């Protein structure tokens, strides 16, 4: 399966395809967007994003807190797309402050 991937950015709003066993934020760079990343391993704050709707399948993510994943934040660099999902991005700022 592949799955449209809208991010919402600060600059407006694009939609990639991403299929189901890669990870978002690889898919945005894959089409040439440059999103924020520093580990990429699931560990950091730098790659965060919001789910506004649609799902993703962020298991091998570590650094949120259930209270965050509830809330819908993602690591894009951790998150395959599980359904056409839309993602809010740079959301750094809002898991750390
Ligand atoms: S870049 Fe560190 S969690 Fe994604
Ligand atoms: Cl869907």
């Amino acid at each position: 399966a592949t799955y449209k991937v809208k991010f919402i950015t600060p600059e407006g709003e694009l939609e990639v395809e991403c299929d189901d066993d890669v990870y978002v934020l690889d898919a945005a760079e894959e089409a040439g967007i440059d999103l924020p990343y520093s580990c990429r391993a699931g560990s950091c704050s730098s790659c965060a994003g919001k789910v506004v709707s649609g799902s993703v399948d962020q298991s091998d993510q570590s650094f949120l807190d259930d209270e965050q994943i509830g809330e819908g934040f993602v690591l894009t660099c951790a998150a395959y797309p599980t359904s056409d999902v839309t993602i809010e991005t740079h959301k750094e700022e809002a898991i750390m402050l």
